[PDB]
């Protein structure tokens, strides 16, 4: 079942807090250091339950995990290494966690099924599930390319050139990760740019990848297979994904001042930030520097009044978990702001703007739902938005719907209620207390 939790208007949000790890690094870390030659050693991990999960398919075929003190330590496998799974790999609410092993295992030649949780089990892997089959996995899956789906590698796989025809970060992960194990030399053509957590890793890890960028933005990354993987070293950033629930909640709260630690800059994970400064936030970005191989900073945030801004569909890949939030924001903005480019939403955790859009008209937001877009017309001083009635906004298993509306009750003249609080813990367990310490009002069921 489930844990409803209602967030109260509250006086300014104050503090200094280190965010937890990067998500998608943390995923990817275990999945390298697993199948790496050797040993990899990982300080500041994500612990949510999603990148548990992916630990323990990698620890089913053959890596063995374990936490000493502070650091995550792996026994890889060795590339072309991995051992066939007793079971089905359950990857409960990740998307990444499903897709990228997906590519991973499937070119190798043994059974792998794959399964997850009723949200998980609805989203599309057919744009996985279609380049491997051009490379000649052989797969079981349900109607509409849906789990629980069963993969069968051939013996020698095929390389492919693909081009990712949505802008996915997973898609052309899963297709890399996939080469990693085959023959000859496989490239995928990304024509905008989407994170390129799986690039830099592997680079990292010793893989002959090379990333050549043309004039006009179009991306192609070729990778050599069947070669060596070297365990590293790893220190993971600050997730920007979850950054942004502190952040927004700081910048629309009065009497706010937090500062976030250790957030990853990668400009493919900055787009929250850039629109938000485009919309008037303060926002400091403070002591910009290298850490573990990527850009970090610590960024200051203080209450600031908002504009509503025009998004343009193309920022979208740099943001695009960060709409549920940046529709809250908006809701409290003067005037309309506008997004568009939003197809990709509808297939995530929940289809995310169905519902924002929907929560924010249960909170009393003057909203319009497009087939691909968005428009939010904000109420600056918060007065008739929540829900006084104490009506919970569905938040349809997707961790993000939640935080987001929790954040909007801290603003809004009426309290916000979400039906569930569970799936928090998938990416950011922390959220609880590190927003009560911050001063945040939320009160769980
Ligand atoms: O490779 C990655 O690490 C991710 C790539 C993106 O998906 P696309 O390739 O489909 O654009 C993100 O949207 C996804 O984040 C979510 O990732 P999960 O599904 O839960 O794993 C999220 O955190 O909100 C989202 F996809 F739901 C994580």
């Amino acid at each position: 079942s489930s844990r409803p939790a209602t967030a109260r208007k509250s006086s300014g949000l104050s503090g200094t807090v280190r965010i937890p790890g990067d998500k998608s690094i943390s995923h990817r870390s275990f999945m390298f250091g697993g199948l790496a030659s050797g040993e990899t050693r990982i300080t500041g991990l994500l612990e949510g339950e999603d990148v548990i999960n992916t630990g323990k398919a990698m620890q089913a075929m053959g890596a063995r995990i374990r936490k000493e003190g502070d650091t995550w330590i792996i026994d890889g496998v060795g590339n072309g290494g991995l051992l066939a799974p007793e079971a089905p790999l359950d990857f409960g609410n990740a998307g990444t966690g499903c897709r990228l092993t997906m590519g991973l295992v499937g070119v190798y030649d043994f059974d792998s099924t794959f399964i997850g949780d009723a949200s998980l089990t609805k989203r599309p892997m057919g744009r996985v599930l279609n380049p491997l089959r051009e490379m000649g996995v052989q797969v079981k899956s349900e109607d509409g390319d849906r789990l629980p789906v069963t993969l069968r590698g051939p013996k020698t796989p095929t390389p492919i050139t693909y081009r990712v025809p949505m802008a996915s970060a997973q898609v052309k992960s899963a297709v890399l990760l996939a080469g990693l194990n085959t023959p000859g030399i496989t490239t995928v053509i990304e024509p905008i740019m989407t994170r390129d957590h799986t690039e830099k890793m592997l680079q990292g890890f010793g893989a002959n990848l090379t990333v050549e960028t043309d004039a006009d933005g179009v991306r192609t990354i070729r990778l050599e297979g069947r070669g060596k993987l070297t365990g590293q070293v790893i220190d993971v950033p600050g997730d920007p994904s979850s950054t942004a629930f502190p952040l927004v909640a700081a910048l629309l709260v009065p009497g706010s001042d937090v500062t976030i630690l250790n957030v990853l800059m990668n400009p493919t994970r900055t787009g929250l930030i850039l629109t938000l400064q485009e919309m008037g936030a303060d926002i400091e970005v403070i002591n910009p520097r290298l850490a573990g191989g990527e850009d970090v900073a610590d960024l200051r945030v203080r209450s600031s009044t908002l504009k509503g801004v025009t998004v343009p569909e193309d920022r979208a890949p740099s943001m695009i978990d960060e709409y549920p939030i940046l529709a809250v924001a908006a809701a409290f903005a003067e005037g309309a702001t506008v997004m568009n480019g939003l197809e990709e939403l509808r297939v995530k955790e929940s289809d995310r703007l169905s519902a924002v859009a929907n929560g924010l008209k249960l909170n009393g937001v003057d909203c319009d739902e497009g087939e691909t877009s968005l428009v939010v017309r904000g109420r600056p001083d918060g007065k008739g938005l929540g829900n006084a009635s104490g009506a919970a906004v569905a938040t349809h298993l997707d961790h993000r719907i939640a935080m987001s509306f929790l954040v909007m009750g801290l603003v809004s003249e009426n309290p916000v209620t979400v039906d569930d609080a569970t799936m928090i813990a998938t990416s950011f367990p922390e959220f609880m207390d590190l927003m009560a310490g911050l001063g945040a009002k939320i009160e769980l069921s």
